DNA sequence: GGTATAACAGGTATA
DNA sequence: TATACCTGTTATACC
């Protein structure tokens, strides 16, 4: 450790992750591979190999670096994306319990009902292609199957997009992947014309965005949502 | 792929199968290795992630146990994710607008069922808002506990739990705080709160977002 | 004597 | 072709 110290009792894996903390926050390295490979670490610490691997491996989690196949530790910063990683530990018990199924559902009526008037408000005159071609993308009628069902959530995913934050869309793909994860015994009753439904509201909600109306949009999405 | 993952959600889902109670319930993980057919640093790396966050206990050569409280990750995540700021200057601003897409969705609900019920509860509760004279102790406990009871008003604990994350997260966000700016802060804030529930009485969603507004604008 | 923690080499998929 | 991930083995201090 370059220090003559051996800590062996009071776990010597804590003195080396610090150690490596303390060296990439005092700016000494890139953005990338710059760190040495594992045996070259090794050699200069005068520890063992196991002890640098799950070091690296406890800095992975902790959101510092990142490895794949074949290559050096990649060091970042712990974005939007990490953070509902370390999460979801907590979301088995919501759906567990009889409660939440209603709560997670009205979190997202908000949500929505929030990005919605924010696209309504702030307008411009370049979203609107965008909006445009995804409707007109999701107009046709050629596969009735799961095809429609991620062109809806594509449709969603692009309004969401309007605003430009990444921890909405960060969130906005959790909720989305949370919900359908949520979904058994998916059938194919009465999806044709949940389909058509859900295209006629989506047209009502871009004609009332084009006129400047929230309240449509807003009860065109409020019986969407109460139509399942 | 990785094979500690697989093993680490399979006690993950185990453990909250509330399959083992508390203390030392689970058997020696050298047959379980023989059985899963994996690999001793598996093993260890999976209860090097289970002891950071925060469900086992090791400390010497005992076994592992269970853990209900969840106070001690709550800290941890904070102290993990409050370090996002010399990157964006003003990215920050959006977390912070974030918080405006969660106000906005509840001063537009109280119109919704509340009649009478948690009128009253809002009202005894403005009422020792506006009796506090601190303002760097009163003030803030008090706006807190308004925010509190607006967010309680649907009856979530989710809800709850969000904005106690968002008000941690804030606090741990911001290193500077002022008294005398603070003042009139909080002051304009009671201020437009009057008129929201005025407006929560007229049954008016609109001018509540709208004073919810000017109150986000004035910072 | 059982416990975790320590060290080493050897075979193989992959960029 | 060079890389890391996975599997094989034994030695040692403490309760």
């Amino acid at each position: 450790n370059l220090r003559s110290r051996p800590l062996a009792r009071k776990k010597l894996s804590e003195m080396v992750e610090e150690e490596l903390e303390q060296m990439i926050r005092r700016r000494e390295f890139g953005e990338g591979e710059q760190l040495p490979s594992e045996r070259e670490l090794m050699a200069f610490f005068n520890v063992g190999r196991p002890s640098v691997r799950e070091a690296l491996a406890a800095l992975k989690r902790k959101g510092l670096v990142q490895i794949n196949n074949g290559e050096r530790a990649r060091v970042s910063r712990p974005s939007a994306d990490t953070i509902i990683g370390e999460l979801s530990g907590m979301a088995k018990d919501f759906l567990s319990h009889p409660g939440g199924i209603a709560h997670f559902e009205q979190l997202r009526l908000f949500f929505e009902s929030s990005l919605v008037r924010y696209a309504a408000e702030h307008a411009t005159d370049e979203q609107i292609d965008l909006l445009a071609k995804a409707l007109e993308i999701n107009s046709q009628s050629l596969d009735n199957n799961a095809a429609f069902i991620r062109s809806d959530v594509d449709f969603h995913r692009v309004l969401a997009e309007i605003p430009g934050n990444p921890i909405f869309m960060a969130i906005h793909v959790a909720l989305l992947d949370w919900l359908i994860a949520a979904r058994p015994t998916v059938t194919d009753q009465a999806l044709h014309e949940h389909n058509n439904v859900s295209y006629q509201q989506h047209i009502a909600i871009v004609d009332a965005i084009r006129r400047h109306d929230p309240d449509e949009a807003d009860r065109a999405l409020q019986s969407h949502l109460n139509s399942v």
